[PDB]
């Protein structure tokens, strides 16, 4: 197989008045559809039950965006036999071939942005640019694992020779896993952690956030389409701590893919540590988890630059992401000229219905307005609030974007991750301090510099303990192949997608030796 | 750094005169050495305490090799501060640095070979060249990843370019671990898990398995000698259940490799997969497990060559190899060809003291002692013992090599580790059948197939679900660098040794981006 070098789906900015056209059409198109029914998929086939999933829109939550059947165990089951029966003959695709099936689910992913993007705008209220960069970096995983997928290919492995002996070592996958997704890029984040360990010959459970049911079968219609034989990849959509734990307990189960929260991210990888009755293996577990990130800014930094970074950082997707700058760390001498930027770039933003394409949309449902809203109360017992930290009016769930200065590093705000617009501002003396306050936390997934000082940045470099660093930039939006992404510490296993080491987590090794 | 390509060091067979007589004398002030006393190592120093670990002649029990001191939870708690400590600065070596290092250990491991050979023969009771297996392993391990270390060095990882930004990825280092040892490898495999991790700038705590603590801190003596900096490597002899577990289980433990019996690595994957309070990461850990592994045999093989193989792979060490040949899977046409010739071969087999260089020494200890003679009760009421089946006259602990045949595929013999001299044969009709019994175990560690049918071989390629394969020849002695070692299933994690992968198991992974 030979297709031009990898390169990553631009992000639609909408500055054109075509691509706005565009959008406003997806959008109808999309709402039009709001009355949708998405059943199961299992086995090549959509397949209904009894109870259902309901999805609402965050910007107008008495709106029904659509509905999903519900998968319990009797479907848990049923897909678990269709992935084991698949995974004997998938396994056995030349790696060109299910390279290519991966290839052309891209071309038919790329071909129906617009309507994905809209309906991420109206399911999990992302304005239209968050949106854009979501199904962008779908497509992204898809492109860079089908490509990566063949620097394994039989026989991959160098090994050194002996006399009189073929010794040929390589790569075979495990089998059928499932896959654990959250709700905050339900398209991209959903789309990796399947195409990834399907690529390269393993078959797969999908469990969407309940969150995001309806957008994360569009991305199954788009499979169907695409031609996976039956079994390959199946839908669950369902309880997370029902289906989702009932997967992961399996004895049956020989692989768990999880991006999500800490505290479930925990509870996973103890349960995969165990041998279930039955069980034969050693069952791996990736779990990709929180952060709590912080950007450092010293007195040699473009204040401007910062504050604009900081503030993108910050309040992107509503600070519902686990890259969020949810520390702002500052200097003596860059304290009062960064945060007065920061304060008057951040009461400048807008908050409202996603579809607007407001700066904030609503978080993504009541539960998470409730979380947020008890930490903003948590933080007016800890530190100084200084802006926001209020509910907007409207039935959706909009939150004002929230400062609060004269944080104790070990403050619960300081410490845990609140993934909702609040940004938690510590003054500390120099860069060493600063360097002390960014690590004391039991995260590690990314963190930011703002510094001219080119000491500062290097430094930064080899003891920012985070897996995604970035100087003079915003720290969140990894692009696949750009940058690898995954944490350090409490933010999981170090499982980097968009990165080749990814795809060597859904193999083993075989070593065969024939003396002549 | 430029060295010559790795080879692997030659495995001494003591044919010549210059070999006996060499071997001779390292035995000789081997024997004139027991009962010396070795202390702890931490720290870059030798620590003793008042508790010791004895270690016996398995050829003569009543004979003590030697002892060593005893760590308990305070010696566990002084070498993690050691290694800690030690980490911080050993991480920041340049990899050609550390690389240099390992060279160093493998000159001095080479130029001490006949006396650790010799150390091997009385502790742990192998004969002369199945010592010099060992021995050799040792050193290619040293060796083997001092180079395939370079191949991991700043900054290693492959990544997509994007404008107006330096995107740099690149691998660190873990911490310290923990690695805990068997004593049927006890240079080999306790060095090569050992040196791996240190070489890319871990640092580590190592537990030798019981009966095998003096072979481990003449090992250390070589690590001493060849200048690791204090704290980068640590010995702590002691009690598996006791200071291997507390480790285990400790919160500042970064990561866990271990080989043994699937009993307790089993518990250890369980306890890995825990958060221990205040710890904050999640472990990794390595675990590589027993097997059970099968020779097939079919009628179009050379007979007499299968034979040979067999009894090599069986009978090795007394049987107690994780790669050992326990199981001997015949076609109705091999089946009484290949038995008799077997039997024929195995009956010839000496046992007697190791010191005599006999085709056996006695099994490890008198707890292995009784288990091997426990299962070989259970056989008799399982299979048709046709040869062998008793403990021979004297101290040592010395069995015979044991042969049941008629073993249905389900009985205890036939699926469960003996690690000992005992063989069971299993009749089926064909191929297809051969290769069925043969991937229904827990295990899938080591595998042989002897057949001149090509489309047979090919199949078992394909489909015999071992980590380690070997057509028409013996099954044990993987060569570091040709045959990348690890099972799969219940016989462990897959961390295959002697291979450029097994490095990449005890690195995390950075992405730093600038914009200019
Ligand atoms: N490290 C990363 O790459 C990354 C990326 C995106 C999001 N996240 C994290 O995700 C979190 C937000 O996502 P979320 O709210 O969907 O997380 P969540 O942990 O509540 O749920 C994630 C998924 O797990 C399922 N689930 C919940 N309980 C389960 C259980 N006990 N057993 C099995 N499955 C269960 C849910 O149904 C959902 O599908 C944040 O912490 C964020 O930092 C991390
Ligand atoms: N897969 C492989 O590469 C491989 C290689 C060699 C040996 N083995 C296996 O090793 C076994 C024989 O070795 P062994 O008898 O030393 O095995 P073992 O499991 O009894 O002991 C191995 C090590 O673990 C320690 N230990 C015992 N209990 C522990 C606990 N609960 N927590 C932490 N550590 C503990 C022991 O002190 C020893 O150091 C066989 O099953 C064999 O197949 C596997
Ligand atoms: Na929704
Ligand atoms: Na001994």
């Amino acid at each position: 197989m030979t297709v031009e070098p990898f390169r990553n789906e631009p992000i639609e900015t909408f500055q054109t008045e075509e691509a706005r056209r565009a959008m406003r059409e997806a959008l109808r198109r999309v709402r039009e559809e709001f009355g949708r029914h998405y059943p199961l998929y299992i086995g090549g086939e959509w397949v209904d039950t009894k109870e259902r999933m309901v999805s609402l829109n965050p910007s107008a939550p008495s709106e029904v965006v659509g509905t999903t059947a519900k998968a319990g165990k009797a479907e848990a089951e049923a897909a678990l036999e269709a992935a084991w029966k698949a995974f004997k003959t998938w396994k056995d695709w030349p790696q060109e071939d299910r390279s290519r099936l991966l290839l052309k689910a891209a071309a038919l992913m790329r071909r129906r942005k617009r309507e994905l993007e809209a309906t991420l705008v109206y399911e999990v209220g992302k304005n239209w640019v968050e949106a854009s960069a979501d199904v962008a970096e779908a497509i992204d995983f898809i492109e860079y694992y089908a490509r990566a997928a063949l620097r394994y290919r039989y026989p991959a492995v160098e090994v050194v020779p002996y006399p009189g002996e073929d010794n040929e070592s390589f790569y075979v996958p495990l089998g059928a896993g499932v896959v654990i997704a959250p709700w905050n890029f339900p398209v991209a984040i959903f789309t990796g952690m399947i195409v990834g360990p399907v690529a390269v010959g393993n078959t797969v459970i999908a469990k969407p956030a309940e969150d995001a049911v309806v957008v994360g079968a569009k991305v199954f219609e788009i499979f169907h389409e695409a031609g996976f034989p039956p079994g390959v990849v199946n839908f669950l959509p369902g309880v997370g701590e029902e289906v989702g734990a009932y997967l992961v307990e399996h004895p049956r189960i020989r692989f768990i893919n999880f991006t999500g929260s800490l505290e479930v991210g925990l509870k996973i990888y103890e349960a995969a540590g165990r041998l279930a009755p039955g069980q034969t293996w050693f069952k791996r577990a990736y779990v990709e988890t929180g952060g709590k990130d912080a950007i450092i800014v010293d007195e040699t930094a473009d204040f401007d630059l910062a504050a604009e970074g900081v503030v993108v950082s910050a309040y992107g997707f509503q600070g519902q992401k686990c890259s969020a700058a949810s520390r702002l760390i500052l200097t003596q001498g860059a304290y009062e000229p960064v945060l007065e930027r920061v304060l008057k770039r951040a009461e400048r933003l807008s908050v409202g219905p996603a579809e607007e394409n407001p700066d904030l949309g609503p978080v993504v449902s009541a539960e998470q307005e409730r979380k947020v809203l008890s930490y903003i109360e948590i933080g007016k017992n800890e530190g100084q609030l200084v802006l926001g930290g209020k509910r907007l009016e409207g039935e959706g769930y909009f939150i004002a974007p929230t400062v609060f200065t004269e944080v104790p590093p070990k403050a619960r705000i300081a410490q845990e991750e609140i993934f909702g617009p609040v940004l938690s501002v510590i003054r500390v003396k120099d860069f060493a301090e600063a360097l002390e306050v960014a690590n004391d936390t039991p995260y590690g997934l990314t963190g930011g510099v703002y510094s001219r000082k080119r000491e500062h940045l290097e430094w930064a470099r080899r003891e920012f303990h985070v897996g995604n660093l970035y100087f003079n930039r915003k720290i969140t939006g990894a692009l696949v192949g750009v940058q690898p992404f995954g944490g350090f510490k409490l933010s999981g296993t170090n499982a980097k997608t968009g990165a080749l080491d990814y795809l060597r987590l859904f193999l083993e090794m075989k070593a065969v030796a024939e003396r002549f």
